[PDB]
């Protein structure tokens, strides 16, 4: 599993050295694929806090220029893993990752669905984890779109105008994760 342990970041897992999930003392965990080894960043806090910004798609910690669309860099691959999605457990697990799903509008800038769309962050994350493949329609004031998962973008059903649709975390810092875990 690529999944790290709700438990072991809150009063403690069980399972010890024989969990399946990954222990790990942040809620996310950045790494470099080099040969066959997954290896850790260093700086896994300002990577975070770039990848949680939709109008940052580019990173540069130590001499490494990494690129979050494509989830490489320099020439390496990288990967982020991840607590579950808070929409896939109660509101008392504090170290979920809340993803937010953001719309780019006609001047330029992330939006926010629900900030207008009948349709907001969480349902949004609920439908694409129990279909990833989904295509969600909603509304906006009188004009209609149809929101598709697998392409990440927004079409709108009568002129075809299409906007692109991106899903980032909301960012805790290392000392925040501290005091939840006071
Ligand atoms: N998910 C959304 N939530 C809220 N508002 C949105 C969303 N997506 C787009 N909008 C906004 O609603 C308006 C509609 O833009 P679009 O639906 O993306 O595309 P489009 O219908 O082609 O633009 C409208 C223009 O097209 C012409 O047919 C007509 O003259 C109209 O002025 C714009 O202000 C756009 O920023
Ligand atoms: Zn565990």
């Amino acid at each position: 599993s690529e999944e790290i342990c709700l438990d072991h970041l809150c009063k403690g897992c069980p399972l010890n050295g024989s969990c399946s999930k990954v222990h790990f003392h942040l809620p996310y965990r950045w790494q470099m694929l080099i040969g066959k080894t997954w290896t850790d960043f260093e700086h896994m806090e300002t990577i975070e806090k770039g990848y949680c910004n939709p109008g940052i798609h580019l990173c540069s910690v130590g001499s490494y220029t990494i690129n979050f669309r494509v989830m490489s860099c320099d020439s390496f691959p990288i990967r982020r893993l991840s607590t579950p999605s808070s929409v896939t457990k109660p509101a008392n697990s504090v170290f979920t990752t809340k993803w937010i799903w953001y719309w780019k509008n006609e001047s330029g800038t992330w939006i926010q669905y629900g900030e207008n769309s009948n349709v907001d962050s969480s349902y949004l994350e609920s439908l694409y984890q129990s279909c990833p493949r989904g295509v969600v329609p909603f509304q906006a004031g009188s004009r209609n779109y149809e929101l598709s998962f697998q392409g990440m973008i927004q079409t709108n059903i009568a002129s075809k105008t299409q906007k692109d649709v991106i899903r980032r975390p909301t960012f805790v810092p290392q000392w925040y994760v501290q005091q939840m875990k006071r």
